[PDB]
């Protein structure tokens, strides 16, 4: 039995990694991810200059997941590049960096700095077009003209294979339109589906008050809320973007949910809220549970069932 | 203590009604709704000609709600108009009809037929711009130019106050853009937030197969999945459209969720998946539970707390 994944010119021990908002902001966070049983890790979605993020409270755990409005708190791109160039142990696992500039110009400046480090160390770029928590900055992935511009300018400036993290879509026409843009950019080799369900609102009935401070309580939803949306987006892009890979993100708490993501088409599987709740020990559990499912079904490798979800029509 | 609501020229006994996909397709359904303790009821989202809808299986109950791709099965506009004109007992409660033509031309023809019945009987129109389950027909509410066209032509053809049912939005710019369109149409007096979270995907891990037949398993999500999204949309339009009412739809299983919808700004509260599960006796329970919460908080009327959700900013 093998959980190995061979993609993007790298060997991965298993398909699991963190989502780019969880356990990846500081050097200590990244050490803990590297020492875990995860197949990879991704650095916090970063900006050209450091950010402290939105005011507190900005995170609230829920029975079915979480709501947050973190606002891209990060140590600045130079920190994550220095980690990638000097600190990370690539003998343990490959490294992704999430770059989330708040304009195309900012994103271009950031990815240019990464070029030499990618060439030397193999660091992989995930361009973030999905953050729903920065006041005054709409999710880029919901504007297909703006998305085209980001992909054009990053393709030009970076010039190497990279991936994109997308917001969730909820209409078939949007899957079609999104795929039409993505398929014009051959350097986009993977698509991460999905970042949180944006701009939900949680109210505490006891005190009649919202649970987070930023944006009048409006924040991104994670956890069990996201699973069917995530599966749909993974499968939609798996079918529409045959020249690319899809990574799953949303609602993974167990090997069973991981299995479903991979069945829908996922090459890698990102863990967010469940990792926040359980800590990096979760990766050992997820490897074991996925192995158990494969053993029961008689699958020897992930390639036997990736993207092989059955339909009735 | 009172659960009464005074809107749209009527006194409603309480704020509860069905959502326009549940217990409202046939004459028997509508009789059961009328005999229930609900404050109102709405006829099935209808089309000019009858539809039998999508192939089976097209509904699947989930631990956290439901997934469906019903495909607007309905008896045709003439049936619901005849119900509104001849059958419905307006002494029990007011009646809404949901009209969901698949083109502007179809919707115009349908609303023209309603005009005399609205004038005679007081039947209220909810124009559906939200159905995520008709193959080849995107959700109108996600195209703001098309939405403008529908609202312009229905305003001209119908000429009396009406409401609209919207798909959920997930980005602040979309709340802004949607509200800007809606605020150009003074005849739009209410906004129902939200219809299902569109185009989710549920897969059974045991047989590796999707759970519904239409659209390769892609279907609208209801129930506990949708509550924070529904609350967010209710409150976003409550604040952005001060000259309009908002109705809440999504995630209501108890008086507590109803209370939250009303706090967020809802005038009426529509019950979907929970009503499908429990049947029309649910309305008696919801009335009791909402009254209990009000008694515990010392509230005498809904107007004491409607739209009074507290923020920290």
């Amino acid at each position: 039995m093998s959980l190995k994944v061979n993609i993007l010119g790298h060997e991965f021990s298993n398909p699991f990694m963190n989502a780019a908002g969880v356990l990846c902001t500081t050097e200590e966070d990244l050490r803990r991810m590297t020492e875990s049983e995860s197949g990879s890790l991704i650095g916090k979605s970063c900006t050209l200059a450091p950010r402290t993020g939105n005011p507190e409270p900005r995170y609230f755990g829920l029975p079915l997941g979480s709501i947050n409005s973190m606002g891209l708190p990060n140590l600045g791109v130079d920190f994550y590049l220095s980690y990638a160039a000097q600190t990370h142990d690539y003998s343990r696992k490959p490294l992704f960096l999430s770059m989330s500039g708040l304009s195309v110009e900012e994103s271009v400046e950031m990815v240019k700095k990464l070029v030499p480090i990618t060439k030397e160390k193999g660091t992989i770029l995930e361009l973030n077009l999905s953050c729903p928590n920065v006041p005054g900055k709409p999710q880029v992935g919901y504007d297909f003209d703006t998305t085209r511009t980001y992909l054009q300018k990053v393709s030009e400036a970076y010039g190497l294979p990279f991936g994109v993290k997308m917001p969730p879509y909820f209409d078939i026409a949007h899957f079609d339109m999104a795929a039409a843009v993505l398929n014009d950019f051959p350097l986009v080799k993977f698509i991460t589906c999905v970042n949180s369900i944006g701009n939900g609102l949680v109210i505490d009935p006891a005190n009649e008050t919202v649970v987070i401070k930023p944006k009048q309580g409006f924040g991104g939803l994670g956890g069990k809320y996201v699973l069917p949306t995530a599966l749909a987006n993974v499968n939609a892009f798996f079918r529409r973007c045959p020249d690319k890979l899809v990574f799953g993100c949303g609602g993974v708490y167990s090997g069973e949910e991981a299995f479903l993501h991979i069945l829908a088409g996922a090459s890698m599987v990102q863990v967010g809220t469940a990792l926040h709740d359980e800590g990096p020990i979760i990766f050992a559990r997820l490897n074991k549970e996925l192995q158990e499912i494969m053993t029961n079904k008689g699958y020897k490798t992930l390639d036997e069932f990736r993207g092989r979800v059955k339909t009735m029509d």
